[PDB]
């Protein structure tokens, strides 16, 4: 008999009522075949008893002894099936023979609610033509078992992964208000699809799906938590259906003012806090994950964390250097761009928007004494450009109650010195025959003093208002989010668990789809976070549509990115292949860096699997993988011809480097300085209200008489701040049993010492690059762009972290 040790969770985590006859396992043979080519299988075995010996175990696993009637005439157990008698789900965590390991994590339903016996394989890897003849059918099963028939509600035991358009974020049956157009499926709207959730039509519109208490997310995909304050993709929700209201109670009743009154209102927050009803703070501090949000006395006060930016100077974000260093190791790093012409020009139509020639004037520009001729040719000009992005949007959004935004362009000079100075702000409206507003575009240039430098800074709020809104909505929600769920449904839909590319990519997929669901449902919904604290109200998401239909895969890879913005150039004399125009450019030189150690990762894992170019082009499984990620998942843009093509050892690598880097690295600098940054309103401001004043106007006299009230009547109100700085504290938290980049939740996810070994040396590699970025930070020649005037290090590429609000650590996935 075989000797072997199952663990699992009991629900109640995330003992002998599992003996008896309560749970039954199958071996499966890899080696002896029956009549038909199947691999044969062993008698029902039930667990025989607690294994209580092993010290190593703890996470509220228990282990259990059975014995397996299984002789070597039954050849070599590769699979095992398995049955729960139990009326309640347990999580299976393993099952080692005494050695044959088997890497399960999964939850195992009752017996009555499948289909289809639960079937786990042993930890080999093989690409299909390596799969051993007895379980070549048992692997194809498996897999059209997760493809299920695109039919019917899925249950929340069901592991169905498919595909469906964004037709579940409105709520038209509640009021046609709340109506939202379908993003996906159109050439006026295309979008990645999202996991398919079959919950039926609404009453009033058959392409709108009916709403739910729950968004299924294939089961083993919904990650359980031994901590419930590690759970922190449940705060949306809560914040959503129980804070929100609970705050709004409390300015409907007029117990707060309605609005901050000055600078020191705002800084209040996360000083001695904020006063509410006593019925609001007991509505929420009970809450989980809620509940870590704020420090309260337990009776009137919450008290917000003090956001990194201000912990070393508290007026250090309205310098005019930190405006620009953050274009460059804040946030939203990555949409600068560079400039060689000028003026810069615009691709949209003048007929109508209007003439939209540049009013930016070179000779009114300080450019440290350079003139614009020097400083084009020496690659010394950028820009921050959301003018033709926002244009499209603007008199749609200015149409609103309480938003009004321009479409905004920021100049900026690099300095002798290296770091970055902003030198003008255009802020365009459009315009057409027949409107009934007399607001004009305008050029405002930078001023220390009088109205002139309160003009400045409201200019620097409404290009962060615009670029607060491409940061949430494209860098963030569909760069990383929304663009990765195509691959991972692909993925699990047609690589085997036994395939070598699904065990490399799937850590990068951990809690993607749950996050993703959740946000469906809560964040990107009609009247919804987003919606509700954002410029763009209910065209926020459909925006990020519109900036899909430029969406480039291939364009994702680092270098290709620095390359196509004008901010590196190809150059193989360097070790990265690029040189940068911006030497001391954060986020792009530590990037680089990490991008570098994953690309060595892939480039060993790869040929450990795939000799030649003949062996990826012959991959069923693989050829059939990318053909749907990319004609189904990505479908709406099926027609470029920029999609790798997947016939090469070259191509496989590309593709698999380019998906770790977005659900790693990429989501992680745009992710967790969320709150580091915008936990001060001011620094990041999510929506603007008004334009600028016209002269002769009680506003205007304001701007003189009241800067600080001015700045805070034109950025996000008191309220949706509120709802707003606690939805990026939780997105910049990180969870305590978080796995990072170097990191994977089991030693034993494959039995390849070959790749083990490999995957040992990448994690070696990262630890030497946080010992470089280290030194990067404490090198005083670099402080002026990776520190700057708030003196807050670039720790966002260091790959390692704590648990909590870091401004550091590198997840594997976009799991928050
Ligand atoms: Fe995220």
């Amino acid at each position: 008999k075989i000797k072997g040790t199952v663990v699992l969770m009991p629900k109640n985590e995330l003992l002998n009522a599992f003996l008896g006859r309560s749970v039954s396992l199958q071996l499966i043979s890899a080696t002896k075949a029956d009549a038909h080519g199947k691999g044969k299988v062993g008698k029902d075995t039930f667990l025989e008893g607690i294994n209580t010996s092993l010290p190593t175990l703890g996470a509220g696993e228990s282990a259990f002894n059975i014995h397996f009637e299984w002789d070597g005439s039954m050849g070599i157990p590769g699979a095992f099936y398995i049955k729960n008698y139990m009326q309640v789900e347990f999580f299976l965590k393993s099952l080692t023979l005494e050695t044959i390991r088997f890497v399960c994590n999964s939850w195992v339903y009752n017996t009555k609610l499948y289909k289809s016996v639960r079937i786990f394989f042993a930890n080999h890897t093989y690409v299909p033509s390596e799969t051993p003849a007895p379980l070549v059918s048992y692997r194809e099963e498996e897999l059209k078992s997760l493809r299920g028939n695109g039919t019917g509600e899925r249950k929340e035991y069901d592991r169905i992964y498919d595909y469906d358009v964004y037709n579940d974020l409105g709520n038209p049956d509640k009021s046609e208000k709340l109506a939202r157009p379908v993003l996906g499926g159109s050439s006026t709207f295309p979008y990645p699809r999202r996991g398919r959730t079959g919950r039926g039509p609404t009453v009033t519109d058959p392409n709108t799906e009916k709403q739910g208490e729950v968004f299924y997310v294939p089961r083993d995909e919904n990650l359980g938590h031994l901590k419930s304050k590690d759970a922190l993709e449940i705060g949306t929700k809560s914040l959503s259906q129980i804070v929100q209201p609970a705050f709004e109670s409390a300015f409907d009743l007029k117990s707060t003012p309605i609005e901050f009154h000055s600078f020191q209102d705002v800084h209040d927050l996360y000083e001695g806090g904020i006063k509410l009803p006593r019925d609001v703070i007991s509505t929420i501090i009970p809450l989980p994950v809620i509940k870590e949000l704020y420090r309260t006395d337990g009776q009137h006060i919450l008290k917000f964390p003090q956001p990194h930016v201000v912990q070393v100077s508290q007026s250090a974000w309205m310098t005019d250097e930190e405006f620009a260093r953050e274009m460059i190791a804040g946030v939203n790093p990555c949409v600068i761009r560079g400039l060689e012409e000028f003026p810069p020009k615009s691709n949209l139509d003048p007929a109508i928007y209007g003439d939209q020639s540049s009013k930016i004037t070179a000779d009114s520009l300080d450019l440290d004494g350079y003139t614009m001729d020097e400083a084009l040719g020496s690659r010394r000009l950028f820009m921050l450009d959301y003018h033709d992005i926002f244009m499209p949007y603007v008199r749609q959004i200015n149409q609103l109650n309480s938003a009004k935004t321009y479409a905004t362009r920021t100049i900026l000079f690099l300095r002798e010195d290296g770091t970055l100075k902003p030198v003008a702000i255009e802020l365009s409206l459009p315009h057409s025959a027949g409107d009934l507003s007399a607001a004009v575009s305008q050029v405002v240039l930078p001023a220390k003093e009088g109205v002139e430098s309160t003009i400045w800074l409201l200019a620097k709020a409404y290009v962060i208002v615009n670029d607060s809104c491409y940061h949430q909505l494209m860098s963030h929600w569909l760069n990383t989010h929304a663009a990765m769920e195509p691959f991972v449904i692909a993925t699990h839909r047609h690589l085997s668990v036994l395939h070598p590319i699904y065990k490399l990519l799937t850590p990068h997929y951990r809690n993607n789809m749950n996050i993703n669901a959740l946000a469906r449902q809560s964040l990107i919904n009609a009247n919804g976070i987003i919606e509700t604290t954002f410029l763009p109200s209910k065209y926020s998401v459909e925006m990020s549509s519109a900036v899909y239909k430029n969406w480039v895969f291939t364009d994702q890879a680092l270098p290709a990115d620095l390359i196509k913005r004008g901010v590196a150039i190809k150059d193989p004399s360097t070790p990265h292949g690029v040189r940068l125009l911006i030497e001391d450019y954060p986020y792009a030189a530590d990037g680089l860096e990490i991008w570098a150690a994953i690309k060595t990762w892939v480039q060993e894992y790869v040929p450990l699997y795939y000799a030649r170019d003949d062996d990826v082009k012959n991959d069923s499984e693989l050829q059939h993988w990318w053909k749907e990620a990319v004609e189904k998942g990505h479908g709406d843009l099926k027609d470029k011809p920029w999609w790798p093509k997947l016939q090469t050892l070259e191509d496989l690598v590309e593709v698999c480097l380019i998906i770790i880097w977005i659900a790693s690295a990429l989501h992680a600098a745009v992710n967790f300085g969320n709150y580091p940054y915008g936990g001060l309103i001011m620094n990041r401001p999510t929506a603007s209200r008004r334009l600028l004043p016209e002269k002769g106007t009680p506003e205007y006299e304001e701007m003189i008489n009241n800067h600080e009230k001015a700045y805070l009547r034109t950025i996000t109100s008191k309220l949706p701040t509120l709802i707003s700085l606690s939805v990026i504290e939780i997105l910049s938290t990180h969870a305590s049993d978080e796995v990072y980049l170097g990191q994977r939740d089991n030693p034993h996810w494959t039995s390849d010492s070959k790749a083990l070994q490999a995957f040992q040396k990448f994690g070696n590699k990262l630890k030497e690059i946080e010992e470089k970025l280290v030194r990067r930070n404490n090198d005083p020649s670099l402080q002026g762009n990776r520190l700057g005037p708030v003196q807050l290090p670039y720790t966002l590429l260091y790959p390692s972290s704590e648990e909590g609000l870091t401004f550091r650590g590198i997840p594997n996935s976009i799991s928050i």
